[PDB]
DNA sequence: CGCGAATCGCG
DNA sequence: CGCGAATCGCG
């Protein structure tokens, strides 16, 4: 399997797990930042990776793009394909925002179709995913 | 730490 | 038993 350069790559920047979560989607070839989510005060890295893929799906659908999405998160890929984010993070006032976003992302997946292939980025083969926060 | 996958205890 | 609940490997 080889890299598809004409694609979008996503990744999360965490400050702790759980902790502050941000993410972005970038052009795999050029590194152009296509979308970003500002820091969410608490969430898990998995939740952020799930949100990043769904945001990518929404972005690509709006643009009618057929580009695939790369994620380095096998867990988040599974959650998206299952249309169910199996997170164990407690639901309280503190975690209300991340859960609101996850619930809405699930709702989007359950009420839309999409053409975008969702592919696993192979870090051991290909090095850092282009959206890495470093 | 949080995950999915793989590996006890009570009814 | 056998079955859900509770407890390695990675990133
Ligand atoms: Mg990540």
């Amino acid at each position: 399997e080889e890299i598809i350069w004409e694609s979008l790559s996503v990744d999360v920047g965490s400050q702790g797990n759980p902790g502050i979560v941000e993410y972005k989607g970038v052009d795999t070839k050029t590194g152009e930042v296509l979308f970003e989510r500002e820091p969410i005060p608490i969430g898990t890295n998995n939740m952020g990776e799930f949100l990043a893929i769904v945001h990518g799906l929404r972005y690509l659908k709006e643009r009618n793009s057929r580009k695939p999405i790369y994620s380095n998160s096998q867990t988040a890929i599974k959650w998206v394909k299952d249309k169910k984010a199996k997170s164990t993070l407690v639901r309280n006032e503190e975690t209300a925002l991340i859960w609101k976003l996850v619930d809405e992302a699930e709702e989007w997946l359950n009420t839309h179709t999409y053409e975008t292939p969702i592919l696993k980025w192979q870090t051991d083969k290909w090095g850092e995913i282009k959206a890495d926060y470093g």
